[PDB]
């Protein structure tokens, strides 16, 4: 269970508990990928920022 952060080859193995990941793109702008990382589950997405969470590696 691992996930890529932004774009060039740089992913990381997620820690126990957090077998999921995400990609916080901004809704303010179209979908600007600001954050990306290893979590468990997505928090409350803000109207200004979309939290694109998943359980599968690479998805972010």
């Amino acid at each position: 269970l691992k996930c890529n952060q932004l774009i060039p080859p740089f992913w990381k193995t997620c820690p126990k508990g957090k077998n999921l990941c995400y990609k916080m793109t901004m809704r303010a702008a179209p979908m600007v990928p600001v954050k990306r990382g290893c979590i468990d589950v997505c928090p409350k997405s803000s109207l200004l920022i979309k939290y694109m969470c998943c359980n599968t590696d690479k998805c972010n």
